[PDB]
């Protein structure tokens, strides 16, 4: 109801995300958010950046861990899942498609470089999302978060890092408090 249990709702939900399997990933599901919204807020991003760099992958645990769906490495649709799952906490539009676009993104630079640059299990979840963008590339060029897009996206191939220490959930916790009452 308030804006602060919304946003301990989250940071249960980011902290739990800990022990769950690593869906083929080298570090676990909440390092990897970590680690994003780390490299976008010492980036000077804005705030509404760094809080989709760190729930961008909410939707492989928040509703459902099927991680089945995508052959063992994660939820399907899980883009669209956490996008849906913030509209419905309150999230700003902006946040939730960005968080939206975060796989469209992989499909994009995929079709116009970078598949040795994805992880193990990114290359393979590629396959259960609509493959290479083909016209796809246009309209999504035709975004007005294209580049945001792709800076998101460069974040989370980047936050795969062994042995990094960096801030934890409640770093963030006046960040998203302060989003969802704007
Ligand atoms: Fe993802
Ligand atoms: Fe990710």
């Amino acid at each position: 109801l308030s804006n602060s249990s919304k946003v301990s709702v989250l940071i249960s939900l980011l902290e739990k995300s800990r022990d769950l399997d690593y869906i083929g990933e080298a570090i676990n599901q909440l390092e990897h958010s970590l680690q994003c919204a780390y490299f976008a807020q010492r980036s000077g991003a804005d705030n509404e950046m760094v809080l989709a760099a760190l729930l961008h992958d909410l939707g492989h645990y928040c509703n459902d861990t099927s991680f089945e769906d995508m052959g063992g490495y994660g939820v399907w649709q899980h883009e669209k899942v956490g996008a849906d799952y913030l509209r419905g906490l309150g999230f700003s539009e902006r946040v939730a498609c960005l968080i939206e676009g975060h796989v469209a993104a992989k499909r994009y630079l995929v079709s116009s470089k970078y598949l040795k640059n994805l992880s193990d299990a990114s290359r393979k979840t590629l396959e259960y999302q609509g493959g290479p963008m083909d016209g796809e590339r246009r309209l999504f060029e035709e975004r007005e978060d294209f580049k945001d897009c792709l800076k998101i996206r460069a974040w989370d191939e980047k936050g795969k890092q062994t042995d990094l220490k960096v801030p934890g959930p409640e770093h963030y916790r006046k960040m998203m408090e302060e989003h969802l009452s704007e």
